[PDB]
């Protein structure tokens, strides 16, 4: 079809709440994405929901690993002089692979990286979701706090609704709570600790499902049998490249698309154009349409339209261990029980006594503890070999402004070993609050393209001095001191920081603010361009403050409130 | 669910679907169980490198790879960690562990040696290859005339490879793919013939292959349906199959048992024929828990009672690999029929050509591609395109080279990634061996551990044989360094080795076909039929009997279509 | 010699080192010269490198070299791993 | 040709690496972004730890090294002494 009353740039969990809000609401909406479906008979649903992966979750990296496309890789300097001297060898360090030219190694993030399926990072992402506390959100209402608050309140309700987050599905795994009551036991009266928010809902005691865009928007073409008045299509393979300006700059007239399977090129009209590429697509879609400046940052001519895009751009520092579970928590988790006699033998047993007001430990956590015991004499670990991971937080606040995680889950990176017991370790992931600084920017190159032809991304980034740089270390130091208490470093895992943007919680490409110039900002507290009717942006590239947390569901929450604006000032075409 | 089908196959695989293909078209009710989901998009069972993203970015399709392959035997770990912190937790001795198995001598192991559970198995991820087997690395499906057995072998053949859509001019037009082949015609010439690794796979666009899978023999959709309403077929995801039924005299299955992931439920299905396509160790595991061969820690003092064959013999193909830099003179004759004139960069720069020109080294094609590189990106210091397709070069086995040989680039779980050689120079070089079957290579399975589905841990007992596979092993080491210093030198990082026992995945001979039970040491005759059974039968590359070093799958493909002969022979379809 | 990194899995009463050495043309354009600003540990003149292996005999010698190493090599054994055949640091 | 080092031979390696000293080492060029942001950070692969900034790292010989003790290289050196035919021969 050639018209639409909305169209939605991206299938990732933002695009989804767009197309949730307004297919819901009775738009003709289409969505595109410039990735596949893969993922199953679930369009844009979470990879790691199969039983192998949730029997197999250190395979899981790989899934991660091979959908992580580099953002900017700098031009190569390795030195390779064992070639034989028969074979074509460089005499310079020319642009090969892919590689960056533009970008200076040493002020990038290296770590940056995309996905393009279906879904977007949601088909493999960790699914955390907190909310942020004041000191890490900007505001939506001014001058009027619990204003404010109640405001996020409302969205972050509705976006923890539909992520179906939660902070009970891991509430019966030993050690879960081995770590949590260490924990809340050590910080007693001085920090709280509690589960990671997560959106997932367990299935059964070995199976969670995770969840994603899917679980925000399934992504089935309407109408259908369960919803015969609604109107969505999805067309994946669809590489977005444009929106098309009016010459005077108040309203886009058209999406310009590549259709990657026919090699074919469109113009795609609507009312309304949501942008929700991520935080770096949608910079380089906009940039490509005559926003901001394209090509190295040059102030002499300032840009015609959102001179602050791509600038005040964060990411947050990122340390990471993992340990191995001290002697004395390990001996711990089997206190309550009665050991008769020698493992193996006739004369043994384990028993305990339900409710006994002498135990340490629940009854759920006893019962597992003697169930493991005695169907697995010959293990010398008191922790079933199906118990759940620890999924435990103390959140940000002003006396330890970062988020931690403590945990296992998959990632790009934790490329975990063999020799050292699995039900030993955990995972330690503290995440610092990055200062937002014009200086920092994302930017587009006029010469270099990427694999799909679009201006080459650019990074010019460092973390701050002052707050940032203290907070970073100071978080570094709080890792050590917190992660001794529950067990030493696991050699191959020592503490350090990540290399740059490997977190993937860059915000701020496309910030959000009141007004454009006092704010240094490109879209308004309903996302929409400023200067422009009908242009939307939706993704953590709108968050413009210094936040530690995990940015989806509050670039959610901005995507609720936006659709508000759009429900009241455009109308649905008939059916 | 139904209680009853015409025919029932284990595993979604391009195997299982050549039985789907066959059967359901010539009108069986048939039902296919795969313990594995749904995983490649809409096309179920459909190749995962298929998609623009993975074709633009091929090197990250290797984690995609490794992140479906399931290790099959993992020995005991017995790495030291002596820097662990005095608080933290730690063994006094090296425990069974991680997943790991204590049956597993690690030196006697295929470690490589791993399977993949999803809808369409292995073919989700493979490299497509599919070259015929020739006399020397073949069974018999005729004995005492070889012209029968011959046009049999190639009717059967040319029947996989168009299931398969396998071709050999996908790459024809790549520079690079020409840059080898051309030399390596030359300089072997009257010796060693060359010409494309034979693919499964349909070119759709310069940029864009689609790579075949199991998707592409049989689409695996419900049935009936607007395109087969005749037609009758359900595949059941997330289903472990976990044993057949013998009936008392050991003459037929009786059902199938089946536990259902999702639900937990466990069912027994019934059907007339019962097809075991669950890959060369998941068949066998399936039969030894069925009580054919023998469980636990082979005792020859305690004969089987079925299959004694079954899971010995095992082969699996010595794998040799090394990646190279292309050599000078092979990229400055790329532009050998090229002027060029003025310096790159400059508006007096220019690179022209004589079109026709029966003195050029290349073809007109050749030459304008190189024009237009050489031209538009006057930085670069290489004359090949830079989205050049790949290299998909092979010569075939044959008895003075008994080795299979692809020069090419290709996505394996092996394939590491360096950025500082440019890609366009890189070739991959795999030479595969045959192996040699021998009674003493064994996969066993525990009669006390189990996996991860609960079913009888597998266990290899393996070395490469003494004498002609060994020699050959080596032989073929010194081949590939011998033949790939005609192209460059090897890639500092990718220098020539022996890869893990295994990590090929070509096993065979696991569950092996041959005439005669007792002669031939086998557990299916050439119909695929298990001995005894009037109604079971196993494909895939566990029923090939014979030393091969070409990738086995068009021949199990092969195979698989010669079972459904006769199945179409001997059981009528039930009335729609 | 100065490469070697230790091995203990495999014995070494079973382990043979094999090192080809090829013969290099002598070209005026592969020098040795010494910089004019910085200099050395002992305050001497830095010593320079201009040097690539030259094309024609000398190279297309090193890598049939190379070849000769990997043939005659297998005769005794197979190669050792994390001991392949390499060209070392020039 | 100490007792120990016959005894140990495997660890004479290390009495060779101590001994040589490279002779040109160009700037180095590796990417450290994993520093706390509190850590002093370059800006630039400027000339650190003796390396030689006149140096092409791709036009080198990166292995040559030398030796400063009494009797040189010879105290350390594997004393193959064959002659050189006619062909290789001033
Ligand atoms: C391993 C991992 C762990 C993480 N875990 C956490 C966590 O626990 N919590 C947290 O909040 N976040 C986490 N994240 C980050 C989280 O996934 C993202 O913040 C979130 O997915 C962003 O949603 P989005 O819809 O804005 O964009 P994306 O999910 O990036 O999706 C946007 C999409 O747009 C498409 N697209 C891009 N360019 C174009 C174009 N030009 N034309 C058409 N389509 C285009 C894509 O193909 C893609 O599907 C994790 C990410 C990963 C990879
Ligand atoms: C990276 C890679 C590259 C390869 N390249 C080539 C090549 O170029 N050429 C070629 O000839 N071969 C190659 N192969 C091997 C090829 O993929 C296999 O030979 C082929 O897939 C075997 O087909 P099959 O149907 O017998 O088994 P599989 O493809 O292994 O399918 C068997 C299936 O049965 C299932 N299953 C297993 N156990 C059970 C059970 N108990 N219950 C129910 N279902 C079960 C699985 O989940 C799976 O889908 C390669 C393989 C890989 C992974
Ligand atoms: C591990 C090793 C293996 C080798 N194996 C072989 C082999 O088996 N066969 C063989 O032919 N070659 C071998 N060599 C090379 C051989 O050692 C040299 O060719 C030989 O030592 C050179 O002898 P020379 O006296 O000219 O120089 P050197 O041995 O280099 O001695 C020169 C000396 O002069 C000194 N010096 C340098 N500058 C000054 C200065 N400005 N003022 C005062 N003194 C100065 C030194 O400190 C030094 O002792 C080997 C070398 C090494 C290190």
């Amino acid at each position: 079809d050639i018209k639409y009353d909305v169209v939605i740039v991206g299938s990732g969990p933002i695009g989804c709440t767009y197309a949730r809000e307004l297919v819901g609401a009775g738009y003709k909406v289409a969505m595109f994405d410039i990735g596949e479906i893969d993922s199953g008979l679930k369009i844009g649903a979470h990879k790691k929901n199969t039983v192998e992966y949730q029997k197999n979750i250190d395979k899981f990296v790989n899934v991660i690993q091979g959908q992580l496309m580099s953002v900017s890789v700098p031009v190569n300097t390795l030195v390779v002089d064992t070639l034989s001297p028969t074979s074509w060898q460089a005499s310079t360090f020319f642009v090969r692979n892919g590689s960056n030219p533009e970008q200076d190694p040493l002020r990038n993030l290296s770590g940056q990286a995309v996905t393009r399926v279906v879904g977007g990072m949601s088909t493999a992402w960790t699914c955390a979701t907190p909310r942020f506390d004041r000191e890490q959100r900007p505001l939506l209402v001014k001058d009027d706090a619990d204003a404010d608050d109640a405001e996020w309140d409302r969205l972050y309700t509705k976006a923890e609704s539909y992520f179906q987050t939660g902070t009970d599905q891991f509430k019966e795994s030993i050690r879960h709570n081995l770590v949590l009551n260490k924990l809340t036991e050590e910080y007693k009266g001085q920090r709280d600790f509690q589960q990671i928010p997560l959106a997932a809902t367990r299935r059964s005691p070995t199976f969670v499902e995770w969840s994603s865009a899917n679980t925000v928007f399934d992504l089935q073409n309407r109408p259908n049998t369960d919803a015969p008045e609604e109107r969505f299509n999805l067309f994946p393979a669809v590489a977005c490249e444009r929106v098309v300006r009016n010459a005077l700059n108040s309203e886009i007239e058209s999406l310009h698309i590549h259709d990657l399977i026919s090699g074919d090129r469109f113009e795609i009209k609507a009312d309304v154009y949501v942008l929700t590429a991520g935080a770096v697509h949608n910079t380089q879609l906009l940039v490509n349409s005559g926003f901001g400046q394209l090509g190295r940052p040059n102030p002499a001519n300032p840009p015609e339209l959102l001179p602050s895009l791509g600038s005040y751009i964060t990411e947050q520092s990122l340390v990471f261990c993992q340990t191995v579970m001290s002697t004395e928590l390990i001996d711990s988790v089997k206190s309550d029980m009665t050991i008769r006699g020698t493992p193996g033998e006739l004369t043994y047993s384990v028993t305990y006594t339900p409710g006994a007001s002498t135990n340490k430990h629940p009854d759920w956590w006893n019962e597992k503890v003697k169930n493991h015991m005695m169907q697995h004499q010959e293990d010398p670990l008191p922790i079933p070999f199906e118990d759940p991971e620890p999924q435990v937080t103390t959140l940000f606040q002003p006396s330890h402004p970062w988020h931690t995680q403590i945990h296992r889950d998959a990632f790009s990176y934790g490329a975990v070993q063999q020799s050292i017991d699995s039900r030993l370790i955990v995972d330690w992931r503290f995440f610092g609050r990055t200062e937002p600084k014009e200086e920092n920017k994302l930017w587009f190159s006029d010469k270099i393209t990427d694999a799909y032809n679009m201006p080459q991304p650019t990074f010019d980034f460092r973390f701050p001095a002052g707050r940032t740089s203290k907070e970073a270390e100071d978080m570094m130091t709080d890792m050590c001191v917190m992660s001794a208490k529950i067990g030493g470093f696991l050699p191959g895992s020592l503490p350090q920081f990540m290399e740059p943007g490997l977190v993937l919680h860059l915000g701020g490409t496309h910030r959000m603010g009141f007004d454009e110039k006092e704010d240094n900002c490109c879209v308004n507290t309903d996302s929409r361009v400023f200067g422009f009717k009908n242009l939307f942006l939706g993704g953590c590239g709108n968050i413009p403050t210094a936040y530690g947390a995990n940015p989806t569901l509050t670039a959610m929450s901005l995507a609720i409130k936006s659709c508000e604006y759009i429900k009241q000032n455009f109308t649905p075409s008939p059916f």
